[PDB]
């Protein structure tokens, strides 16, 4: 799988468990097209995502549900959610991993970028 | 004027200068309808942005145009902008900041909600 | 002031206030000389730290003390404090800010040189 | 192994690679004793620095070498180093991993910490 989101707890100091994260890819319409969904393990990753075959080149959104996320928790937090856009795969197939910290009213995100 | 965004570059470590910055406010159909937009100073910062008239409960988006920037400095960056998306809310009388931090491969983004 | 520090509270959105900073010097012995020291002010910036007279050129360290911050707000850190270890370069006019963004088991520093 | 340190590159979008890190515990005279040291691998992490036997309860501090890092690959960065420091295993053995992300003048520093 070419694409993987990994997300921490700056709080806790934790895994950040149980985030949900919706994909979408932007369509000839300019439209965002739903592309992919799932969760975080236990160990802050979600793999699966995607197969090398259906993540063609395109750009791509990441949103990551962390007001969700902090409100499962029974915490008010600032953002709606954390939405990662880039350009994927436009010199040829690579491997993407999406990272992110979270706090209450801040996040950070990297991307690492590997080619295959 | 209720809503400041800061943006500094992390590679050279200064202010991030001439930046674009829209924002938008969310509209009952979930469309993103254009609310205000700048360039960032000299000091990487972007005042005047609107007013506390016109700044009502309701959720916002920052984007800022990452991409132009490192391409203006000769970088080859990661995302096509950042995007900072948040609820204002009345709770009192109410600043907020939207800082940024930048780098090609990697932001963050802090907000500091001020009385 | 060629060196001012401010700190922000990333869990609750705020400026990190009496937040307790020491800064030292290196000496030649490669032991760490007390330079200068305040407390971070409701902005969460500590101004006034020195001149531009006894700023030299050299290495210095700003540490932050996170630690009580954090246990003042009756949380669990992790750090004993954050450490930001530099050397000043003339090379022209210059002003440093260090800037420190705090979370329980995270933090962020980063400079903002300019002349 | 219960201390790993990973580092990743925000200039590059990759590991950083070769990164030398130095720990030290604080001894009872207040002095800072070298504990180990190692470099980062090719995926960015150092492994196997210390033994559950060895890592006893105590404040220790990571240095890790990012104006090396960044002056090997050409550049000139603000900071001499990263220094994380911290008390360990103070409620009895847990294992850390220190994380960190480098930019020319900026970091980021999270601890992750679990319970075997
Ligand atoms: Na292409
Ligand atoms: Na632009
Ligand atoms: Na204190
Ligand atoms: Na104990």
């Amino acid at each position: 799988c070419p694409l993987m989101v990994k997300v921490l707890d700056a709080v806790r100091g934790s895994p950040a468990i149980n985030v949900a994260v919706h994909v979408f890819r932007k369509a000839a319409d300019d439209t965002w097209e739903p592309f992919a969904s799932g969760k975080t393990s236990e160990s802050g990753e979600l793999h699966g995502l995607t197969t090398e075959e259906e993540f063609v080149e395109g750009i791509y959104k990441v949103e990551i549900d962390t007001k969700s996320y902090w409100k499962a928790l029974g915490i008010s937090p600032f953002h709606e959610h954390a939405e990662v856009v880039f350009t994927a795969n436009d010199s040829g197939p690579r491997r993407y991993t999406i990272a992110a910290l979270l706090s209450p009213y801040s996040y950070s995100t990297t991307a690492v970028v590997t080619n295959p």
